[PDB]
């Protein structure tokens, strides 16, 4: 049942990447206005620039933990469909590959490997004859609901905001920022 | 009728390598009855040296030949195998698959690539785990017989007398020894 708690995982991770960008954004709204205004306020100035680079970092981070969230469950569902799929089609499956991974469990490891990537450089050419024919298919029935809601790819915003990479010291010294910056607001 | 093709060419070409192996072993067997003897036949000696070389050269490449044709026999069943199989339930599985292969044609050529890899890994998994549960895997009914009459691996004559290879030069100058000597042998 862990498709559910992957489902869940990844709609919690969404929603703190959505509220990530929107306080980020009212961040440099307030930031504009502020700059805009007669008043220098140097350091008001400064601190806000140190909390926009923190809450984009935040926002970063947030939307890699869903994106990884996402594979991951589409990981899982990929999985246990081909669990199903197999437990009802093997000996059948099987049967098709009887010349190459007959007496799979009587054979030493190096060739297990090399009969198996026969088998599956095989099926390579099938699934691309099958696809070619150009035919269209949707979800499977039994987790429809799920893959549907987490949609067939991530949304734009959190592939082009989280495409910028920092080194671990860059991810160290801002995860000690953004501490810092919980513990002024908090108190 | 390309299955059949290729069994008949595969049995033709097992006949030949077992032709050339019998011709070889009266070779050896004429030549160590000759040692045997007193008598020098000191040019008779070293033509039959040649005999047994060019004998073995041509046993090798039968031997070759029929492991290639083999192997073409097992991939083109496999590939007709695999095609009825999986287009009889494609559609399961393409919706177990279904989270990575939506839109395959309108994705772009990495896109593609990274889908049908996941594909395949996600096939990778499913059949070792089917393997690892240790059923028997059986031929496919349409084409038993065949695949009983080729068998799952070529006899372990063909794989160890192949074993040492021929360069080039060698390679030609073998196959004008062998036509020479069958032209003299005709006569």
């Amino acid at each position: 049942t862990a498709l559910q708690q992957a489902f869940d995982t990844c709609q919690n991770n969404k929603a703190a990447w959505l509220q990530r960008k929107n306080e980020l954004a009212a961040a440099e709204q307030e930031y504009l206005r502020l700059l805009s205004g007669e008043g220098r306020n140097v350091s008001r100035l400064d601190e806000l620039r140190n909390i926009i680079e923190v809450r984009k970092w935040q926002v970063n981070q947030a939307a890699g933990r869903y994106i990884r969230s996402h594979e991951a469950v589409q990981h899982i569902s990929i999985r246990d469909r081909l669990n199903d799929f197999m437990q009802q089609h093997g000996t059948a499956l099987a049967a098709a590959l009887a010349p190459e991974l007959m007496g799979y469990s009587e054979l030493t490891a190096i060739a297990r490997n090399c009969a198996i990537q026969r088998a599956t450089d095989a099926l390579r050419e099938a699934l691309l004859s099958w696809l070619a024919k150009g035919e269209k298919i949707n979800y499977s029935a039994q987790d429809s609901d799920i893959l549907t809601t987490i949609g067939f790819r991530p949304d734009v915003a959190s592939v082009d905001d989280s495409r910028e990479k920092f080194t671990p010291a860059q991810n160290m010294i801002f995860s000690r920022k953004s501490a810092q910056l919980a513990s002024r607001q908090s108190v």
